[PDB]
């Protein structure tokens, strides 16, 4: 039913690969919570032949905000976390703030949509505010081991604040350190174990941290081009300073399965009072509309056209002009590691009486496409690839 | 519904792609704002053997000129723009000029509607005012790249007039190059960018401008025929320095779109007053009337019995003998580039009290055509085909 | 038979192509005078999305050398040519060069060899001075069209010698220009006529000259990547000022033809005294002798191992010690063009008594390659493959 | 003819390879300079199931000093190099030693044959001093990169001597390492071009040095057993200060190739008495015997029963009793690297008066094993395949 779908969007993958020259890409598609199509193209390792495959295991960066994300929504359901109360509760290891010489809070709320004053890669203030009016940098290529999150948290905590807290976006992946780190002291237990067990009840069994002494089978290999355009293996790093941030590893079914998790959680409201059989959603209806809705004051680098919400981006539906664009609405993340891609999409389908009386959710399309190449943007490849599964689905 | 009108048309098409001997033709047709028929005949590449298709992007080349006038309509809706203030306000790098000594001022009013002195390619007073009383041109086959439209202003800044303004009609291209300079000028931000953020808002992802180095999918080549009667492939040019006149590439699906804005735009205030959930036009009922209002002294050279508006071309309705002639409202512009052609045609619906009450905007049909040929007439094509499509709506 | 072969040779292209990220490769084998294996890899146009095959049509560049080398041979053949005479007989345009005021020679056996004077793209005598002690030039991307080779040499006839003739070795492709107007001058008729008899008398069809206006079917395009990394299209040139040096068009079947012709023309020799029902050989032996043998004081850039002949790159065939590398004789040129890349490269096979008595020539093996991308070495490839394709022969 | 001593020499790697839990092992053999078997067992990465194939390239340690060694004989025939004079004579920067106040002089000979005072990875001479009345080094899990020889030597350069020069015989990498600074000084170029130009000339294509950034085709993993009893990888290392010690990456193939050429220029000098036609060996038979020459005062780690020579370990023949053991002449040295263990034996063969006159060089076994496992022992199952060759040939 999809064959026609299934072609073109492999000839768009096609399209991607080839203009950035990546060695290998694989795609994963979801429709109406099943998995209808897997492929992958090229090689995951180009020293010893191997081919890409569904079961490769490559490096979801930013990817993991969200599953982060989806355990502090957890805790805050059960009751554990309060979002408003400064960090200093939690964590007192973290010090207190000034901005000339005013009070500032840091709250877990600040922390999440990027609000807060911390940084990110770049320490000079000068060039942050002339910008705000990259792989050449040294912490993204550390090498030290870190045994747990506050040791993790040295590395930023005596850096002043470039902004005032909630009033500049300023995207950072120390601020999901300390999310780390406050999701810990909250929960009582380790993160890493917190984790696991989230991925143990979502069914994700190949979603494992980043680690080079255990044998992970199926690992691929990163790859970067050199300045006389050919090819090379990407240095040798540490990524345990940054779980939370960007140190998990993935596959697409995994990512797939988490997003029909989160589309069914969403939905489920709405199918509710048409049947009473349905068994809820990870999370409350509440919290998945939390957790989707745009804050103001926020972008979204990889889509312009709409803005960032809780550890997501959102673009939401709408139309200003007769005869003119109708916006869509969808979710999506994407990610950049050293020598790696990623990017997750959730396309929810609008919903009449009809389809509410007599379908059961979910009911979407979930696209999900990660490459071995370094810097490359595939969000407008997986929004053609969702519309066009959207158009065969009848 | 269709199917009696579709066969009859493509029909059509075969006349006259067999009369010029066009190596590929593609059509597109729209009723009432939904697309109902779209194909291609031939081959877009002859040397690789690659049909034709809806997909395939071409050449449009004075129809150009419509864009630039959403912009300016645009700009003078949000105040910035006023038509009647002379040029050099805005653009102080233009000399002013005389006309045997005596004050003549050029106004973006008359540079519109080609009233003004400016000359097309051909410089040679005496021929000009000879033929008033052509591809052989060099200016035509230039390859320089020009980066902004002040730089391509040296072209013709230094020419006398050839009329008076305000007195003789005079189709140009270099008036437009002017227009744009005055866009950028007046709206703060570069042209391209403007048109960028037009198109973005009217849902046309396809319409780029003319350059070499991106790669560019579903590029059409084109082709013209030599002395010995065979198909050769027309020269390399550059079309930086008429970005505004002559510099854009599109498909058919964007000119309907485009279209059917326009028509919405003109139509929705007859539709406000039964209906008021109607969304507002893209431009004000007001600026639609302007923009199609024929002004006197012009001339409609693809057809004799109509006039000249703003950058379009318009034929309205009348019926002066009984059991005579029953003149057709419509509007249209065709587009003459090295190595191709096409056309838009915008055919509205005549409405009555009861189609008002019942019926929404837009209410109409919109036609176009392009072709990888040179010197091709497509508007009695478009007519036929859009008058045959009038009959099998009911 | 050449099954496990052709599979590891498909390997070994794939192992390149990826290496240096060619959006195309084609790839043709021939063993004993017959065609084996002809495959390619990729798209030949990626914005038509047109596939590589063995009928694409690509630049060679300076395998055009050796083309222009057969017919200076023939010529000599013919008794037209004199190899030691100065240049001036033929061209009397060329002016007379001095060396610190000293009289020098340049002869055509100087301008084959590239022992002559003549510079290359740079013009700048200290750096050339200094680096015997590159896309980046200007005259590589030229647009102007040059009717006839006297016309091209306006290019480079006044500036002075670089070096004494015959004292340094300089590769250039104006010495080469030069050879084509002596062709030219000699023969009586046009340097493109006689190329065009010599491509008909080898049965090379698809061997035409780089122009834009006439239809040439299944040419491919060429592509560079950008600072960004990013694949885009190679600018627009013109080729006409250099025909004899890198102004041909050919596909891989036309490169093996004419490999395995220059193959049975140095073979016949040998065979000759066993057999005298073979056909004579397109040039005479010791016409084929001449221009295989190495010239000292030359340089190979593709393989420092050997030396420099006749429009070709020799290595022979040597042992200095017992349990150490053992040299094998062939024979390569490679060639590089704005946005293609490619190899000729041919392997004779050692002859014994018994293989000269039954066996009838040619003997060995010819390999091609062609890329689409610019600035990429396949001469190791092309020996590998012809070494294993070697091995497989029984 | 070998097909008997193939089948008890896969039953021997076997036994080996069940006993160390290795996961993948690779041997080659070579029988009168032809290698007459060559074989692979288990994966050479377990995580991507790669299998060991004879074209796996693995960790070859110390096997390097004999190429050093190879490099030192050569510039020492070239008359560059000179053993007996100090070293401070080409490289100043090594400081003067005292021994209790008094003249010591540190020179190559010592250097080679590890009599020199120089230590090893212990830094604690009391404990040195213990043992002569590890892995859990710290120097042997460097990251460092070091640009150049002289850079690496400041990690040993201001340490006391342990012993007494020529007095007790300690095995070293770091000596090796002042041997290679000592190369690059006194040959003019660098120490890895020299070697590679070595490695050329003995056609050993796949020997390279132990790099991360370029792309090594069937390049292998490394594994070492945890506390649990469980596969885990090996941690990352750079191997740049000590490229002569143990810094290089081969295959089997390399290894027979260098043996046998060893083994031709060890045996040339006898045959050459019978026939004047043989190529000379790649250095003089005098050389050859001082390489292969035992020293006294030194010893032989992986074989009790014989001594030390030129970074080689040689055991030679006798027999003291009769009808009592009769000792084999052969020489062999082990290579012990993190993740990886390797050996190379070469095994000559008795000569006579007939062979002498009827057969040529070389004549002998080679054998070459090496395993992706850390610690293990190889030489005695290398000499009883040796030897079960030695059988079989007739």
């Amino acid at each position: 039913c999809f064959a026609r779908a299934i072609e073109s969007s492999r000839d768009l993958l096609h399209r991607i690969k080839d203009e950035v020259g990546a060695p290998g890409i694989v795609v994963g598609v979801s429709v109406d919570g099943k998995e209808v199509w897997s492929e992958g193209l090229g090689y995951a390792d180009v020293e010893n032949r191997v081919p890409c495959k569904p079961e490769t295991v490559m490096r979801i960066a930013s990817i993991s905000k969200s599953l982060t994300m989806v355990a502090l929504a957890k805790l805050w359901e059960a009751g554990k976390l309060d979002l408003d109360i400064p960090v200093q509760h939690y964590v007192p290891e973290f010090p207190e703030k000034e901005y000339e010489g005013e009070k500032v809070s840091v709250t877990t709320r600040l922390l999440i949509s990027h609000l807060s004053g911390i940084r990110h890669y770049e320490k000079d203030i000068k060039k942050v505010k002339e910008e705000k009016a990259d792989f050449e940098q040294g912490e993204l290529y550390l090498r030290e081991k870190f045994e747990n999150s506050i040791e993790s948290l040295r590395l930023f905590k005596n850096d002043p604040l470039f902004f005032k807290p909630g009033s500049q976006f300023l995207y950072s992946t120390f601020g999901y350190t300390l999310l780390a780190a406050i999701v810990e002291r909250a929960s009582g237990c380790k993160y890493l174990d917190y984790m696991q067990k989230i991925f143990h009840d979502l069914d994700m069994l190949t979603t494992v941290q980043e680690e080079n002494e255990p044998v992970i089978y199926n690992r691929a290999r990163f790859y970067v081009y050199n300045k006389k355009k050919r090819l090379v293996n990407t240095p040798y790093v540490d990524n345990s300073y940054k779980w939370a941030g960007g140190g998990f590893l993935s596959t697409v079914g995994d990512l797939l399965k988490f997003g029909n998790a989160m589309l069914y959680g969403y939905q489920v409201g709405l199918f509710k009072n048409s049947n009473e059989n349905l068994l809820p959603g990870y999370l409350k209806p509440e919290t998945m509309v939390m957790m989707w809705t745009p804050v103001p004051n926020t972008e979204m680098s990889w889509d312009k056209e709409g803005k960032y919400a809780m550890a997501w981006g959102v673009v939401e539906r709408k139309q200003t002009y007769g005869s003119c664009r109708k916006q869509r609405h969808y979710a999506s993340h994407t990610g950049g590691a050293v020598g790696a891609s990623s990017v997750l999409l959730v396309l929810p389908e609008e919903l009449d009486t009809e389809t509410i009386n007599n379908k059961v959710p979910p009911r979407g399309i979930i696209v999900s496409i990660i490459c071995n190449m370094q810097s490359v943007g595939l969000n407008s490849t997986a929004l053609k690839i969702a519309l066009e599964f959207d158009k065969d689905r009848s």
